[PDB]
């Protein structure tokens, strides 16, 4: 059964659009302006190919919420629907955003850390559209591989976190404190989603991924964003 | 209603695989023969990776209309249709199709410019198979990120364009020609086919599009292949 | 008609499921352990990215494994089955296979390998799903792409075959004894299976394809992970 206010959910993946797609425009827009807080144009003239990819993810996000309100907004299921198929659309965005956070840090291992959260999310995608007993079978397979994922990047985390500046420093404590306080946050809503024990319905699940995606994307891409700025403002501006 | 003439769409997809995939094999074959127009086999024995890039997206798009051409020579829609969700095929070539270009003149932000163009088809392939008035919702979000995408690129590619002498400049001249005058007819294709206002069937919208991979992708990459030999025939053949 | 023993079937990818996968995580482990048969920890620190790939294959191949188990275990066709469309779990593995070899042995275009066994497998998807005379269509299609990869990746695997040592020589040749040996065994497989001759049944072509995911990716893996020890063992760990 799936019959709930469509345009109180279109609004909000519309809202979620503008301010998700309009907060990747700034981290290009600030990308493409200086090295750091000042206006210097990079060394070689321009800016690394992947400190862009923090604002591509918004973008990429925007749009898939710019379809997701279309889906909502037509009152159903909509043949190029990004809403039946739950955290599919994920599936583009998260294995670019922990890649976009190893790059930041230069984690080693981003080739396994891709794979862990693009094989996370593919558990997620079956765990959803199986209607017996087997989903929490996707479901714990896909927590195989995203506990590993995490134990190991907050051991890494910390291992770069020490030596940053502490002006450089506060921006990354926000970083894993949505890294690691809010992307665990999303194996937790499936199992009360109606999915599992029941307690949150279809609707509010929506609504609830709409401000988790305005955390870990948007948000969350600020902070890198600024974060960046202050780590190249101490290295390459200041040469410590 | 798609009642068409698939003998002759099928002929059609089979003559362009024929010539697509050909010269896909030319552009391989001229590329790993000599560093120009003569025969150095380069300074490391083998050319770069992405050199071989525009061979290989013809030979993808021969390979696509191989499978067009079956689908259509079986008689309708094959349960391995290439031709049922429009601008689909177009995903896995477009954004090799601009990397390409963007790695032949080294034009910066080539993963914001893959991600304008994987984005800007993914729109394409809603837009087709939404049958409500929000077919073109996704078309003009599709569009907001061909604009900004074409208009820039126009911008970069001029400030590579004065540089290259002469010789090597009339054929990023064409090159530009069919990137600019070719691309943006595929959205004008969109409002005037049978989606849109109407004035072209559904069998007409196939033969366009094939004579259109014939020259953004085949003959594309002629030229793309004759002006890489030619800007590595200045540079590293003369010393200029 | 397909009506077989699925507990049979899922116990098969179940426990195929725990050999690859557990396969992987000894790759993994036996990667950041040391550079050669040694405990050095690289130069750098870090094993490169790429190097971490033959686990992640077995990895993913074992996750795969387990939503297999999954599907039979259910008892027919789940809504998320890897087991209903053939070879298009495999698109996502063997490309990313050969590209690990392609590495190892560091062998001219890995790009062109990389879209030869890409392509290579959505002519066996397409294949598979049609059911006309078309399927041998989309058949020659992809041997197409396959006869020319395997040629001409044997020429290069002989280039590169004798520079190598004798004792890192024995594990190149096993290598290439699954790659030359195996991967041409599954085009074979599908001429006689119940698609084409018919001599194999569905339920045997499991199995078989079970065994064959044994020996291409987890076999396979380890005698890269050997290979690449011995390989490193013999140029920075002795200097020659
Ligand atoms: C726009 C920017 C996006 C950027 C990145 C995109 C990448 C992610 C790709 C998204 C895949 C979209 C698939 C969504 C399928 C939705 C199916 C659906 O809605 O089914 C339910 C709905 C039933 O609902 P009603 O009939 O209203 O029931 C009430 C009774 N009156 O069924 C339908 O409408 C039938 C669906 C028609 C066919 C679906 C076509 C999906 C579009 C195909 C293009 C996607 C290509 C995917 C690649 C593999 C090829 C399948
Ligand atoms: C070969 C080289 C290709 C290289 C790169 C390929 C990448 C692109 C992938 C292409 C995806 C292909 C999807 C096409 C689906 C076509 C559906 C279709 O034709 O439906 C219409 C047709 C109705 O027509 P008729 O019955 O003739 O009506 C007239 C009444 N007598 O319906 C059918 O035939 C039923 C369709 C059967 C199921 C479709 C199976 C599609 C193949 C699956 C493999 C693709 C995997 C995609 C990944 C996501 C998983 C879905
Ligand atoms: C888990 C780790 C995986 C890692 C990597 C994954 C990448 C590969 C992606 C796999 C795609 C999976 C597609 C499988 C579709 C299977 C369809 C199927 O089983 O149909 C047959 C079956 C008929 O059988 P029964 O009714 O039992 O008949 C007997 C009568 N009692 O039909 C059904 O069950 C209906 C199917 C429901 C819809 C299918 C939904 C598939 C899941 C969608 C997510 C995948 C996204 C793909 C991207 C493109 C969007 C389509
Ligand atoms: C079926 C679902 C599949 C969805 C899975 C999504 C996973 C996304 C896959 C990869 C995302 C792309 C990011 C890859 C890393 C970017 C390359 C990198 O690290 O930089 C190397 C280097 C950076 O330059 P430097 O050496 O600093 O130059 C100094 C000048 N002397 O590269 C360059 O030179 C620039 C060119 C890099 C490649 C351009 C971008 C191509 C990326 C491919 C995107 C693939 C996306 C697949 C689908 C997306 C769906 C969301
Ligand atoms: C769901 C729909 C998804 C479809 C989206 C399609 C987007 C395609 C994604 C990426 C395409 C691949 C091109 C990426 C750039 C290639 C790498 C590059 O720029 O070169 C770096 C460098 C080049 O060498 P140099 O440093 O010059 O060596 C000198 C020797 N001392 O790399 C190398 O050393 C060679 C190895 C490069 C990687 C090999 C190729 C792997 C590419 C992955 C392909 C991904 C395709 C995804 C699906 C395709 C569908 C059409
Ligand atoms: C629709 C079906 C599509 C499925 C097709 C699957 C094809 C898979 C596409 C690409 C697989 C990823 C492998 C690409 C090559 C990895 C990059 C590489 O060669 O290394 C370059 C270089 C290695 O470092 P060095 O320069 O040695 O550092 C020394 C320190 N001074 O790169 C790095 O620095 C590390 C960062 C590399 C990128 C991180 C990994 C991102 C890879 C994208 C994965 C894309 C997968 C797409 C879907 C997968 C489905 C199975
Ligand atoms: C619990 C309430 C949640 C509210 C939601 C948040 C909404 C967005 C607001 C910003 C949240 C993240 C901010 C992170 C902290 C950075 C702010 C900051 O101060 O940054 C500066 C500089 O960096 C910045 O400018 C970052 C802040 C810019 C954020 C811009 C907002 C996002 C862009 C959206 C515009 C388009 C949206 C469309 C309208 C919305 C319609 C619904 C760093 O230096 P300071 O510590 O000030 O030191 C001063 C000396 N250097
Ligand atoms: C409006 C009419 C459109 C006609 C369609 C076009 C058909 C293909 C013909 C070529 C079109 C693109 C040519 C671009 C310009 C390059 C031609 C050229 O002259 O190139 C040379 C050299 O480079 C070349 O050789 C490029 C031309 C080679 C093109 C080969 C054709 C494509 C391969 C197809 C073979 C297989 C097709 C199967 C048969 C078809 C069955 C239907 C560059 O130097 P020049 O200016 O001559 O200076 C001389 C001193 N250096
Ligand atoms: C026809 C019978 C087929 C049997 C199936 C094979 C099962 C797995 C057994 C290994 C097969 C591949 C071995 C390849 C050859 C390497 C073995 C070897 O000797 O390696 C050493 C060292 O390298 C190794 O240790 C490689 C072997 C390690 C393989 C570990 C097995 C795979 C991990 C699975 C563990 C988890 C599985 C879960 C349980 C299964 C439940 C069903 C290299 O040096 P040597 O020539 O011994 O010289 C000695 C002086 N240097
Ligand atoms: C309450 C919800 C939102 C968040 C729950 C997780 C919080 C408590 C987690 C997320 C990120 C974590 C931080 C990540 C990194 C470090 C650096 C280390 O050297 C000291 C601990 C410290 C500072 C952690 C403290 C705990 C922390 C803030
Ligand atoms: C009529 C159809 C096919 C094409 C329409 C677009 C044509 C007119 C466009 C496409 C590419 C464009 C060229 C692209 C780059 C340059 C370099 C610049 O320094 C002068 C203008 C010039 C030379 C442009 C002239 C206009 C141009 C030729
Ligand atoms: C293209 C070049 C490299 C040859 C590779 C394709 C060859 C091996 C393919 C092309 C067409 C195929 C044949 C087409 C149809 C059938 C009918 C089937 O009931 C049995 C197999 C059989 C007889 C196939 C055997 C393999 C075959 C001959
Ligand atoms: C019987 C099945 C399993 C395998 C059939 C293919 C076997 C015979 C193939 C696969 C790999 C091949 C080897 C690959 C590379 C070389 C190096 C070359 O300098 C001499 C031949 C030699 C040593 C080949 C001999 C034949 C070989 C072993
Ligand atoms: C912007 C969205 C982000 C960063 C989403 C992240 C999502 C996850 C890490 C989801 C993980 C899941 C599991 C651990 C297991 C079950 C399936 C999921 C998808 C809910
Ligand atoms: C070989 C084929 C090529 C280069 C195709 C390019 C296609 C486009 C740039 C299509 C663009 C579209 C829009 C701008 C908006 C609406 C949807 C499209 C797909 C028609
Ligand atoms: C672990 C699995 C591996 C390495 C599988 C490899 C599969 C192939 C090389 C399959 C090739 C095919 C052809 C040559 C043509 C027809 C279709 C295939 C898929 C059977
Ligand atoms: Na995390
Ligand atoms: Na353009
Ligand atoms: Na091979």
């Amino acid at each position: 059964i799936n019959d709930m206010d469509y345009p109180l959910l279109g609004s909000i993946c519309a809202v979620c659009c503008v301010f998700v797609a309009g907060s990747g425009i700034w981290m290009l827009y600030r990308l493409d302006l200086g090295m750091g807080y000042s206006c210097k144009p990079y060394k070689s003239g321009r800016a690394p190919e992947v400190n862009s990819l923090s604002g591509i993810i918004c973008l990429l996000c925007g749009t898939m919420y710019a379809a997701k309100s279309f889906d909502f907004f037509d009152g159903g299921g909509t043949p190029f629907s990004l809403n039946w198929y739950w955290y599919l659309d994920y599936v583009f965005t998260c294995p670019l955003l922990i890649l976009d956070f190893a790059f930041t840090l230069d984690l080693p291992h981003k080739i396994r850390y891709f794979f862990a959260v693009f094989l996370t999310l593919w558990c997620g995608v079956a765990a959803f559209v199986t209607p017996s007993a087997y989903r929490f079978a996707y479901y714990a397979l896909g927590c195989c591989w995203f506990t590993p994922f995490a134990l190991s990047l907050m051991r890494h985390v910390k291992e770069r976190y020490l030596v940053y500046p502490p002006k450089c420093q506060r921006w990354l404590f926000w970083a894993c404190v949505i890294f690691f306080g809010f992307w665990p946050m999303f194996p937790i809503l499936f199992i009360f989603s109606w999915l599992g024990t029941g307690h949150i319905s279809q609707q509010a699940f929506y609504i609830i991924h709409a401000f988790l995606d305005l955390t870990c994307k948007s948000i969350f891409g600020i902070l890198m964003t600024v974060f960046r700025l202050e780590l190249e403002e101490h290295t390459e501006v200041q040469g410590l």
